[PDB]
């Protein structure tokens, strides 16, 4: 299944579009600063990102609607080193049909959804999920 495309701005103002990432695996996260699991999981994605970014896996952590400042504070507190976008009007969330939070979509290099993950992820899981969608 094709991942609905979207265009959003990351927390530095940069226009990011899903289809611009064709060729890379995309670890697509929907999250909010009130999710306990993301407090645990963002450090793990950060640490796996050190390894996977040069393998051609990208993270896109879609924050569901919160203020630039609430997001910035969460990113500093949990050592985030990956791209975060702002779903300001929560329209990408509805395009993805998401509930609960977090939910992660594993999108392969050809732009298709290979796995939808809800519920808890260990760092070992995150590792595997990223190997599942890496180009090489």
């Amino acid at each position: 299944s094709d991942a609905p495309n979207f265009v959003l701005e990351d927390t530095n103002g940069k226009r990011i579009e899903l289809s611009d990432l064709k060729g890379k695996g995309v670890f697509l996260n929907f999250w909010g600063t009130w999710c306990e699991p993301c407090k645990k999981e963002f450090p793990y994605m950060a640490n796996q990102y050190k390894h996977f970014k040069s393998q051609g896996v990208e993270i896109v952590a879609v924050n569901v609607g919160e203020s630039k400042i609430a997001v910035h504070n969460f990113m500093k507190s949990y050592g985030v080193n990956f791209p975060v976008v702002l779903d300001t009007d929560r329209q990408v969330l509805d395009a993805y049909d998401v509930s609960p939070l977090p939910t992660t979509f594993l999108i392969n290099p050809e732009g298709k959804v290979v796995k939808v993950v809800t519920g808890t992820m260990t760092e070992s899981m995150i590792h595997d999920y990223m190997n599942l969608i890496k180009p090489g």
